[PDB]
């Protein structure tokens, strides 16, 4: 079967709110969107839109029948019950992959999955708001722009980024970096992955000659004309060579699969084929050689850091692996979350995502221009919107992501609702986000690692986020376990609300798009961040325990 979101202005559901849910679950399985839709897999290996095909078919059946005062419960991708609520409550409540903590393991998940009892929601797979690769590209752009703002007055022209890994997430770095105004040198050991990124226009050039790569980079930095270059090789060899050469990248990071020393990171001096064979004969030797290689790479990263260059981790655990392998100074440079993302979270600045249910790209282009009107002094935002139009291809329903703070989300949502009402877009707009927002994630090895107060693992917050978005009038609300970092390691919440042009939706939008980022300002003010405390006061939040 081939699934895609219905289009245009005719609806099959009883109203546009449940029509939106119908379109969004189908869009998650669009062959231009999903990684393996035949198995209902949206992204992330096992992130599914529904538990199985019987469940998918029944979800579609229920969504077309739900009245505006009925609410469907989704339990790990299964439509288990419909109950009467009211028009100002969500039409769907979703809880995916949640396991009592001592059972929150892949071993138990798999046992339950084999019995037909489980589904992995990842983040946006089980909660029907996945929009393809734009999420990763935009998020990587956001990080590079945050680094540019912090270190270079927002200007990367004539500068270049050194990184490694062109995989499922790392492959976004060339495009994100050049969109951000920098040239990019990315080390990658798999030639087939390089060739794929070349074919799909995610990468400009590659070579196995490091000197040639540098001459290309320097020529582009001279011309102030960003280029992306992949060097075929091993980051544990190339990074120390670049240190020895005295070259001057303006940002250094890494997205090798360092989190997986057995199956991910290629040891120094090994071929891909040798790694394949050694994993079958001697897994412990593979792990040891990989971690020792990571220590060599991190030692080089530290030398750039010692020379005053901004160096940051990109959430792949490479510092801890290198530390364990003997690089005792591994943590002298920061992770990208505490350095760049958490300060944005402290102002409720986070992923703001919207989807044109009409299917018409002109709907998104109209909303792009409107965002630029509403936030006129934001060059990195305007540049992103302009560059996304020509560089980012829509997948399934046209959609857009940008990062928007507590001060502005509701303004944008209400403007979108007005555009639906006055026909400046052809059909209603779905507004949501991934689950990685200021108030909606507890993930002590990633987004809440190293909180000032040590509250990394407190998961009250995403549960309150979901309950409050339910209370506030979101169209569907989701509570998920284990997205990104796997079973046992995160708890997070999603929210989607439909702007259908009505005054009733306007009231809901004004609450949800304020309250949802405000919970993140609250959460970070609670942890002690003055940036968040200041933001709370600027937005007149009622935080009873805050002075
Ligand atoms: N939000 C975040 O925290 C965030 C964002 C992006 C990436 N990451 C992390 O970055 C890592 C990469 O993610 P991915 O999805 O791209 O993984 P992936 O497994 O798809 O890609 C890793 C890439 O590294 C390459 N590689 C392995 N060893 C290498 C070496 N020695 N030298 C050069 N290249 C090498 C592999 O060939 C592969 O293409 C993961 O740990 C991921 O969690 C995190």
């Amino acid at each position: 079967r081939v699934i895609s979101a219905p289009r245009g202005t005719e609806i099959q559901a009883k109203n546009w709110l449940t029509e939106a849910a119908l379109r969004m679950i189908c869009n998650n399985l669009d062959p231009n969107v999903a990684e393996d839709p035949d198995s209902l897999i949206v992204y992330g290996g096992l992130g599914k839109a529904a538990r199985n095909w019987e469940c998918f078919d029944e979800i579609v059946h229920v969504l077309k029948l739900l009245n505006n005062d009925q609410t469907l419960l989704i339990q790990s991708g299964k439509p288990v019950g419909v109950f009467t609520t009211h028009e100002e409550a969500p039409r769907i409540l979703i809880a995916n992959s949640n396991l009592v903590p001592r059972w929150a393991t892949w071993e138990h998940f798999n046992e339950l999955d084999k019995k037909g009892l489980m589904m992995y929601g990842q983040m946006t797979a089980g909660s029907w708001i996945y929009i393809g690769s734009q999420g990763i590209v935009q998020g990587t752009y956001e990080t590079f722009v945050a680094a540019a703002k912090k270190h270079y007055q927002g200007d990367l022209s004539g500068r270049w980024i050194l990184t490694a890994g062109l995989g499922g997430m790392g492959g976004a770095q060339p495009l994100a970096g050049t969109m951000a105004g920098a040239s990019v040198l990315a080390v990658e050991c798999d030639r087939q992955r390089i060739e794929k990124r070349l074919q799909t226009k995610y990468l400009d050039r590659y070579t196995d000659n490091l000197s040639e790569a540098l001459d290309w980079i320097n020529e582009s930095c001279r011309r102030k004309k960003p280029v992306s270059v992949a060097v075929l090789g091993n980051a544990a060899e190339i990074f120390p060579q670049l240190v020895k050469l005295g070259v001057q990248p303006s940002l250094v990071t890494d997205q090798t699969s360092a989190h997986d020393p057995l199956n991910g990171y290629l040891p120094l001096g090994w071929t891909l084929e040798q790694a394949v064979e050694m994993r079958k004969k001697s897994p412990e030797e593979v792990v040891d050689a990989a971690k020792k290689s990571m220590a060599v790479q991190v030692h080089a990263m530290l030398e750039f850091h010692n020379r005053g260059i901004p160096v940051f981790d990109y959430g792949n655990n490479i510092r801890q692996m290198a530390f364990e392998a003997g690089e005792k100074n591994a943590f002298s440079f920061e992770g990208f979350v505490p350095a760049y993302i958490r300060p944005l979270f402290c102002e409720g600045i986070g992923p703001f995502r919207w989807v044109a249910l009409s299917g018409d790209p002109e709907d998104i282009y109209a909303t792009d221009e409107r965002v630029k009107q509403l936030i006129p002094d934001a060059p990195h935002l305007h540049h992103w919107l302009d560059m996304a139009r020509e560089k980012i291809s829509f997948q399934g329903l046209p959609a857009r992501i940008c990062w928007v703070g507590l001060k502005d989300r509701a303004r944008l949502a209400l403007a979108f609702n007005e555009m639906v009402k006055n026909k400046q877009v052809k059909a209603p707009i779905v507004i949501g986000r991934d689950h990685l927002d200021s108030g909606s994630v507890a993930s002590p090895n990633r987004e809440t690692e190293g909180m000032l107060d040590g509250s990394d693992a407190v998961s009250d917050w995403p549960l309150l986020n979901a309950l409050l978005n339910c209370a506030s009038g979101a169209t569907w609300v989701s509570i998920h376990h284990g997205g990104g970092v796997g079973m046992g390691f995160s708890q997070h919440a999603g929210v989607v609300i439909v702007a259908d042009g009505t005054e009733k939706a306007a009231k809901r939008l004004a609450r949800v798009l304020h309250n949802d980022p405000a919970t993140g300002v609250m959460r970070h003010a609670d942890a002690g961040y003055q940036i968040a405390k200041q933001c709370a006061k600027e937005n007149s939040l009622w935080l009873p325990m805050e002075s």
